[PDB]
């Protein structure tokens, strides 16, 4: 309904241990970023286009969710980009184009299943994003002016 969503924000740092343990790696944005999304954006694994500062633009899966740990019900979100950079980006800005849904979020047993589920959906993702609807957004005007 609300897609495709396109938005930029300052990368920071998360808490707990970061996924890049799992040698897939989220980048975060401010509060005020993840709190400016529509409600008709729903919890769950979503697919699209990033890029950073000045940088190509590469896929990227998002993963959007509930918080925890904020007053009311806010939610989170953190996006994995299917590009190996040699350095870490924070504070940069990161440029998203949110474009398709992947499903819903699932509960895991184990670290396996989720790691295996991660893995999956990037590869998911990667395909989706070859079709020309989708694979057009990569040239959108947001991604330009960032360069
Ligand atoms: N492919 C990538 N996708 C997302 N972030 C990446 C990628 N490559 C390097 N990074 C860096 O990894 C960081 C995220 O690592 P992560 O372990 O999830 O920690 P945290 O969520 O606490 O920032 C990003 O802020 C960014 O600097
Ligand atoms: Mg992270």
């Amino acid at each position: 309904r609300h897609l495709p969503y396109f938005c930029r924000g300052q990368v920071v740092r998360g808490f707990g241990r970061g996924s890049k343990q799992l040698g897939i790696p989220t980048a975060n944005f401010p509060e005020q970023v993840v709190d400016n999304l529509p409600a008709d954006i729903s919890t769950g694994i979503y697919y699209g286009w990033a890029s950073v500062g000045s940088g190509d633009v590469h896929k990227m899966v998002v993963s959007i969710g509930w918080n925890p740990y904020y007053k009311n019900t806010k939610k989170s979100m953190e996006t994995h980009i299917m590009h190996t950079f040699k350095e870490d980006f924070y504070g940069e800005i990161l440029n998203v184009a949110i474009v398709g849904y992947l499903r819903p979020e699932k509960n895991f047993d184990s670290l396996e299943s989720l790691i295996s589920a991660i893995q999956g959906d990037i590869e998911e993702a990667k395909k989706r994003l070859e079709l020309p609807e989708y694979l057009k957004i990569k040239e959108d005007n947001f991604f330009q002016v960032s360069k």
